[PDB]
């Protein structure tokens, strides 16, 4: 036995899953990519409906041009750590873009969204303090809790009442961080942030909201679910990513806290990693600025989402949400085999959606998750609906 | 009080440091960048000697071209998580490049070197198992220990004897990971990997070596200190980064372990973050392939390092190493003020080096750290020596 013997179980179960299906959903490799919404997968022209490219920014001509120009002028990489080795002025500029986008006095960029959550949670809450989070929080949030030395306080999924009860029972004096997500990504439903933030404030807790799945298309300024729900000026920290709507890699936290800059001095995942490459920062900055006024993209994204949600519901698919509340539409299937057969039929027919099954989802939940793009056309969404109807009828789902 | 009151001390001490100097070393911002070795900083043409661009790959014309082409063909970003949302074939290709570079059967790329260490350490060693590491290990290694649930076993810095003693006293049955760094980056000295690996094997431990500071210029194939010391085929895992020699962002782990692929199934920092952008993967792949045969760059890097080390030693500077053992040359100063005055004089005179002082360094250690580039010319290194002599004499160091 050695350090990898602990994975013998995972190896056996993976092999079992792969034997029982055709295409390995964990090893999808695109061959050629035309657009935000079309690629060649397994030799077939395929509509992409399983990516997080919500605002279709990744082929925006200004975004691409900024990236190319940055490569030319500043090269492929960086000096090292921003704090230790210095940085290009582009990093100051992307932080300014985030200040402008969110209307905050503070913005700190990280190498990934994962690291932004890891770093901010583990740095803000120390020994004897509390992080309070939804039981079904994103892995990066749990990992931030694990990295830190605070107490962790789970509350029942989507329960304002349980948040209130659990907070109320904690010792009064120690500082507290309530961490919420605007969009629950599994089913594409939305958190009751207005009510939960009121509860947090009643108990004197600070609030961090992850707005990774809402950027550019929730709220008057596209800031997120918190903005849509009227919470401007009440959220202590907002965490996000560049990897969904913005169209690159990176993470960030924004805040109006007057001591927010001190996070740079203490945050190990910020200090001990190289700064992002010029092309990445340039694409992010250009994209973020365009997202401030991308009303047409936002319009199409929501029209497409509502068309898909309403259309699938009308066909008799069981969806994760009664109304179209985000750009994720989740189709719920009866069992493992049905989910795989449906997913495979869709793929074979020219549509790629995300399949989520246990243990990624709770036992008994088997999903096909559709993530809409601002650059899908109405015709493409109609094609998608037809593909779902055909595959659903063939497999026996509807 | 709130969650940021814990930083009041850091805020006060930072302000004290800034008041006692002129330029803030933690906020160096380059204005214009010409080459791997020259930029405009505070309006002055400045030789760069504080970056980790060891092989000067960041303006390599093939590297830049690959990045630009990837932006054009594949866009600014990715589908999401490789495992959950699929990937472009470029990711398979960079992993293949790493297999070819290191001569291994396994390669896993991560979004950063920090995350590669975080992920691999926390995933390989579980509850009841042991991670054994140098007391002065890199922060990412300690952070990997913190993220995991293993026992941690520090040994006295650079002590083969203490590694042996500490390992020998652990329970025999549980699996064990010894984590070593090839180059100690603070002073630029080298670890006795040959002797330490023999000790690890005597006690049945697996070995992970971080070769972030050696890639392309140690060993017959540029694989690292372990290769230079004849340890090919004896190292279980090698971790590295794209952010130094390769010239972008990213991390990786390579291995010949037959179950290495299982790490993807279990490693949360690999699973729960977006894949790297096309431009980044393309620049990395092109660079890694060129690094396999970059003999001229390697030659210049080492010639430059030896010229600088020997030249500073001859002038009467106290260096961190008796012989030139890496591409980091550390100058040791007597006190905080002397270090800052010297660093400032160098900067004002047109040279940027890294200043490392407590608590980044041990109390009593005050360093100017020079990191050599393959693209420095002999004339530039002579200019540097003259700048050190002038500043050293003016400040009173020599
Ligand atoms: C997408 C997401 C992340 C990860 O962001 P990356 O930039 O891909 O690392 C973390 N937390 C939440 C809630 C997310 O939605
Ligand atoms: C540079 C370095 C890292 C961090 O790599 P990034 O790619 O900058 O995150 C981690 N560990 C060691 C030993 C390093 O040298």
């Amino acid at each position: 036995r050695d350090l990898l013997s602990k994975f013998d179980g995972l190896i056996a179960e993976r092999q079992k899953l792969l034997d029982s299906g055709v295409t390995d959903p964990f090893a999808i490799v695109m061959e050629q990519v035309k657009s935000p919404t079309e690629a060649v997968i397994r030799g077939k022209d395929t509509i992409l409906l399983g990516t997080y490219n919500y605002m279709g920014m990744t082929f925006d001509p200004d975004v691409i041009a900024a990236g190319k120009e940055a490569l030319e002028k500043f090269g492929s990489g960086t000096w090292g750590s921003r704090m230790l080795n210095g940085t290009f002025h582009d990093h100051m500029e992307v932080e300014q873009a985030l200040r402008d986008f969110y209307g905050t006095t503070g913005a700190i960029v990280f190498s990934t969204g994962y690291m932004a959550n890891l770093g901010i949670i583990s740095t803000l809450a120390g020994k004897g303090e509390y992080v309070i989070l939804d039981a079904d929080s994103h892995a990066s949030i749990y990992d931030g809790c694990q990295q830190g030395n605070a107490e962790i306080v789970r509350f029942r999924h989507n329960s304002v009442e349980d948040l209130d009860k659990r907070l109320g029972r904690l010792p009064k004096e120690p500082a507290k961080l309530v961490v919420l997500e605007g969009v629950y990504s599994m089913l594409g439903d939305i958190a009751p942030l207005k009510e939960m933030v009121a509860v947090a404030k009643k108990h004197g807790a600070m609030v961090l909201v992850d707005e990774a799945h809402s950027m550019g298309f929730f709220g008057p300024n596209g800031r997120g679910v918190y903005e849509a729900q009227g919470l401007e000026g009440q959220i202590d920290f907002v965490v996000g990513t560049f990897s969904k709507s913005v169209g690159t890699v990176g993470g960030f936290v924004v805040s109006n806290h007057p001591k927010f800059e001190a996070v740079r001095l203490a945050c190990r995942p910020y200090i001990f990693t190289a700064s992002l490459p010029p092309s990445v920062v340039a694409t992010a900055t250009t994209s973020i600025r365009k997202l401030m006024t991308a009303h047409e993209k936002r319009e199409r994204l929501w029209s497409n989402a509502r068309a898909l949600h309403g259309g699938l519901k009308a066909m008799g698919f069981r969806l994760g949400t009664e109304t179209c509340d985000s750009a994720i539409v989740a189709v719920m299937l009866e069992d493992q085999e049905q989910a795989a057969m449906m997913w495979q039929a869709l793929l074979d027919g020219g549509l790629y959606v995300n399949m989520a099954r246990p243990p990624a989802t709770p036992a008994g939940t088997f999903l096909l998750r559709c993530s809409i793009c601002a650059e899908h056309t109405p015709a493409q969404i109609q094609t998608v609906l037809g593909m779902f109807q055909a595959a659903g009828r063939a497999v026996g789902v509807i």
